[PDB]
């Protein structure tokens, strides 16, 4: 079960329970104020006390930790732990507390994109944000626009500023790494076919998430395997030989091909929505059709193929950054 708290009541005689900022399969995440840091406001994550969890939250606590040792001061956009402890087998940690995510402020704005300007300033983040990750042993293995964080979301948004949230699930080069790992609509194929991943994952995932920053809606809006792949063909292309022959899960192919029923429901869906990724384009210009560049490189269906973000930081796609952008 969960936590026996209501507004107003103390944690460790330094934060005050001031309300609720979302709960879910984890537990709490409720918003407070310090004593010692004199005023101070923080969301609060509460992971529950049943044991799974609470060995869970752990290991995130030791990768919230390394980031808060390489980051020294604090210039790669990461969600900061400003305290951590184990208040009566609840593990519960403090966190800097900002706004809204990427994904409420879409649904707000009735799913309607944020201009290239803005997506080009919050790619550049990502990218930078996850290439320090990257280069410190590290995988996110859940990025979605849920769990990119603004710094403060006043309204378009005012200030682009963002920060990446919920290393809940971020895992180091060691340690183990389980077979299935992403969000469905943020999965690659390489998981999906079982094939091993790393940190390419995360690449897959930043190309689906400024997909739907540019357009308002999720790119693989699907539930079941085979559809996902289908769909993956439909937008870029037949799925590389070798990824095939190198497949277990071959109940999704015959003859080096996908089985697909184009007439179920699922089907119908496909053909209707699914069209190749450069007909997505709004605009014709210079900075759109970079930006989809960047994209198509992203989402490279051969994970030793896929660009990495820190080839991904010298795109001519950035280069229509503001210099305060920049930094
Ligand atoms: O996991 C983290 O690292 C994590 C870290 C910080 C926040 C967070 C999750 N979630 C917030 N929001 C939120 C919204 C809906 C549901 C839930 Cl459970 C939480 C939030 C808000 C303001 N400041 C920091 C955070």
């Amino acid at each position: 079960g969960h936590l026996v708290c209501r507004i107003g009541d103390w944690l460790q005689e330094d934060y005050e329970i001031v309300g609720n900022l979302g709960e879910g399969t984890f537990g709490k995440v409720v918003e407070c104020l310090d004593h010692a840091r004199g005023k101070s406001q923080v969301a609060l994550k509460i992971i529950r006390n049943v044991g799974k969890y609470r060995e869970a939250a752990r290991l995130e606590i030791n990768v919230l930790k390394k980031i808060k040792e390489k980051d020294k001061e604090n210039k790669f956009l990461c969600v900061l732990m400003s305290d951590w402890f184990n208040f009566h087998g609840h593990m519960c940690i403090a966190f800097e507390l900002l706004g809204k995510n990427t994904f409420e402020f879409l649904k707000e704005n009735n799913f309607q994109p944020y201009p290239l300007p803005h997506v080009r300033h919050m790619a550049y983040q990502l990218c930078h944000a996850l290439r320090f990750l990257h280069e410190n042993q590290l995988t996110h293995t859940d990025l979605k626009p849920e769990n990119i964080l603004f710094v403060n979301s006043e309204f378009s948004v005012k200030n682009t500023s963002i920060r990446v949230a919920d290393f809940g699930s971020a895992t180091f080069d060691h340690e183990h790494h389980t077979t299935i790992v992403a969000t469905r609509h943020y999965r690659p194929p390489e998981v999906i076919l079982e094939l091993g991943w790393a940190q390419p994952c995360d690449v897959w995932s930043i190309g689906c998430i400024l997909f739907e920053y540019y357009r308002g809606f999720t790119l693989f809006q699907t539930h079941e395997n085979r559809e996902h792949l289908v769909m993956m063909e439909k937008i870029l292309g037949p799925i590389p030989s070798h990824m095939i022959h190198r497949t277990r899960k071959q109940k999704y192919f015959y003859k080096g091909g996908l089985v697909w029923d184009e007439n179920s429901s699922d089907g119908r869906y496909v053909k209707e929505n699914c069209k190749p990724l450069k007909s997505y384009m709004l605009q014709d210009s210079l900075e759109h059709v970079q930006l989809f560049d960047l994209m198509r490189r992203m989402l490279e269906f051969d994970p030793a193929q896929r660009i990495t973000l820190a080839e991904a930081l010298l795109h001519p796609f950035f280069a229509g950054l503001t210099p305060e952008e920049r930094s």
